[PDB]
């Protein structure tokens, strides 16, 4: 299996897809930004390809995990340059599927909703975590106040 195009420009990865950096660079891929439960937040850059590390804990917090807010400069910056983003989940789905949801509601103004049913349209095996969930129904209030 491979990473899934949510949008154009926008991939979402599992732990079990295929994230060769050749299959990347072909797709047009210059960004990769990996969500894994607990490791070092960390970024380099290798010449076009810019890489990121950021964590996003699925403890009960209704926090967002202050990291959401890079995630999406990140995921921005990307697709403001016209060029290929992958949101990777390096252990399961859930959060790498929090993270391109809270960013298709924030910049694509999309409702939760909407938001969630483009990413299960794409990729039909995820299932809503109840934490996230509740993270993100918090997120859209904030969104919501204008």
């Amino acid at each position: 299996s491979f990473p899934v195009q949510i949008l154009p420009n926008l991939y979402l990865g599992s732990a079990r897809d295929s994230a060769n950096l050749e299959s990347l660079a072909k797709l047009g891929i210059r960004y990769i930004l990996n969500v894994t439960p607990n490791l070092p937040n960390f970024f380099e850059k290798n010449g076009d390809f810019h890489y990121k590390q950021i964590p996003i804990s699925d403890h009960w917090s209704q926090n967002l995990s202050r990291f959401f807010p890079e995630a999406i400069e990140f995921i921005d910056e990307a697709l403001s340059q016209n060029c290929g983003v992958l949101v990777h989940c390096l252990a399961g789905v859930s959060r790498s599927v929090t993270v391109t949801v809270a960013y298709l509601m924030q910049k694509l103004h999309l409702s939760l909703n909407d938001a969630y049913d483009l990413v299960k349209r794409k990729k039909s095996n995820i299932s809503p975590n109840f934490n996230f969930m509740g993270q993100l129904l918090d997120f859209e209030r904030s969104l919501r106040l204008e």
